[PDB]
């Protein structure tokens, strides 16, 4: 039992790999909670390795059902009052962006229910404004959304100023864990809704940015952060006073010189911070990037941390996707169960 | 070079590539032959990277001016006797199969115009037969299909046998650069068309080698040869015997690179344009089937396949580097 757990979700197949010619070499078993991959070369249909997590999502899965069981339970220790993480991890392609923010599909104005393809980003903020306005709480939302790339991070909602400037990040005179980005934008949420808009402004710069700077997403770390300020009473039961912050981190892909070598070197340090979370050995190498120095007062000071690593089922990807249920298996070692 | 053609054809962008608003890094100028790659932003950047080739191909190329340009001179020499290869190198997904058989009109053949689709394998095998009828040769048409995976031969027109059935290749005694593949079916050809009928089995016999050998066609080389047998007569005149050959190679994606046979073919072609002492033909079995083509008398012909998006930059750098090793041509001057 960890408050880290380790998820895994299949895509199905994409036009290219039909085109290909390519086969199915993943199976997932949601109630062993495994994943099996066939790495079988000329002639070896019989080898195929098999790991273990906290769940398994097949090609099937919809998002829906993702957000009930990974967010659900950790947007809840949020509103307790607590600082969490979730990070979707995995090769270019599998899912990540998918994952964390879904799609609209075209068909036009969206109700009030949300989109089918919504993923998790929009219907955290649907459930916070839900959940709040019922219980008559006190509060206010914020978010930011900043990108990390070749080491350097750029602000994605500051309206001027945009063109290229980096921002600067320096340990704060405080109690340790925490760090201050100066001058990132904190873009106040009035209603569920306005998270739509947000995220345009955010996609548009992003888009400026892998334009005339070659910042492209997938070669690159994206923050979205929701801050949460409440504050309840009831009569006969004092008062309370609560802060709550939730970090969605949308990884640059697993699979330039120095570009590629910092992105390899970044994500391998969150390996090795995790893999440190999980077994207590004091001391975890926050330091060693820029990525998990910024979520350091999320993954330090106790809360829950979940990571979803994405995969494609086609043998074209055989590669990868062993090197992503490695990764994951590094991050977080659970033994197979008996009976295959 | 001279007798070496390099040239590029680079694919329209496809769903995927749109649908995550992919930008486009590669900008194809036919008429200076250069091929020009953005990695800087644009902003600060690190400046483009240019090659130069024999001939680029950008995305609106057609499969006829494919044929007309690359095909023709070539297929013009096979007839006069001569024993001939082209190659199609890129990433999966870049054009390689589309370049080399192509596809079909899902309805409506016209029969006697090519589809539009047909790509370099049955547009040739149609004109055989329309130019050595025309004046009258007295002639024979044969051809074979075998892929070559981790190193092994795989006959894919051998109705009999079974999938994990090999070729074994053997020295031909009468040619020190020839070789003799035992047991390999040649079928023969009598009419036009009937190559779309033998490309089907082999694709049906690809998929089984596939499903229980797990033979992925992404992962294998496909040679498909024709070899024509020429008998030209003419009363006061000269009575000429010829035997032409054409090799059409559909190579295994190129992101394979990190076997090694993608790497000997390279050297093996540097070593051919560079003229350097040894060619490296024996260091892998794909260069040693081919070497009675490759050397001698003989046009050979290297079509490099990419893909413009930023989606595809690494292997799409990848891929023009290789073609630029093979046959490095200097830039012309930025005027
Ligand atoms: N679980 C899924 N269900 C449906 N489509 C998916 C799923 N995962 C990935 N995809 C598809 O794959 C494409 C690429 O994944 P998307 O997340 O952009 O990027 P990345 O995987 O690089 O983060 C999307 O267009 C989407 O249709
Ligand atoms: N030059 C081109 N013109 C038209 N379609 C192309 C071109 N290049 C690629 N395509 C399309 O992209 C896909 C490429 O796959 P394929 O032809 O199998 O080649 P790759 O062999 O190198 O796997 C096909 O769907 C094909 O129709
Ligand atoms: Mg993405
Ligand atoms: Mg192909």
């Amino acid at each position: 039992g960890k408050n880290i757990q380790v998820v895994v979700r299949c895509r199905p197949f994409n036009l290219a790999e039909r085109k290909a010619s390519a086969h199915s070499i993943v199976e997932c078993d949601p109630v062993r909670k495994e994943v099996s991959v066939r790495t079988g070369g000329l002639a070896d249909k019989s080898s195929r390795k098999t790991y273990t997590f906290d769940m398994v999502f097949g090609a099937s899965t919809k998002q829906i059902d993702v957000y009930r069981s990974v967010v659900c339970p950790i947007l809840d220790e949020v509103i307790m009052g607590y600082n969490c993480t979730i990070f979707a991890y995995g090769q270019t392609g599998t899912g990540k962006t998918f994952t964390m923010e879904g799609e609209r599909s075209p068909n036009e104005e969206y109700t009030w229910e949300e989109d089918p393809l919504a993923g998790i980003i929009p219907r955290t903020l649907h459930q916070i404004f839900e959940k709040l306005t019922d219980n008559g709480t006190e509060f206010s939302v914020k978010v930011s959304l900043l990108e990390i790339y070749n080491e350097e991070l750029f602000d994605l909602l500051n309206p001027s100023s945009d063109v290229s400037e980096r921002l600067q990040m320096f340990d704060d005179p405080r109690n340790k864990r925490g760090v201050i980005i100066k001058g990132l934008e904190e873009i106040t949420v009035h209603n569920k809704d306005e998270v739509y808009q947000i995220l345009e402004k955010g996609a548009a710069k992003r888009t400026t940015a892998a334009t005339l700077m070659n910042a492209y997403s997938s070669r690159s770390h994206s923050v979205f952060s929701v801050t949460i300020h409440m504050k309840e009473t009831t009569i006969d039961g004092e008062e309370l006073v609560k802060i709550g912050k939730l970090n969605l981190v949308d990884l640059a892909g697993s699979e330039r010189a120095r570009e590629a070598g910092n992105i390899n070197q970044s994500l391998l340090t969150l390996g090795r911070v995790i893999t440190a979370l999980v077994e207590r050995t004091p001391h975890v190498p926050y330091r060693e990037s820029k990525l998990t120095r910024i979520l350091q007062d999320s993954l330090g000071g106790r809360t829950r941390t979940s990571i979803i690593a994405t995969i494609s089922p086609a043998s074209l990807n055989l590669e990868e996707t062993l090197s992503t249920l490695e990764y994951a298996h590094r991050a977080k070692n659970i033994l197979n169960k008996p009976e295959v």
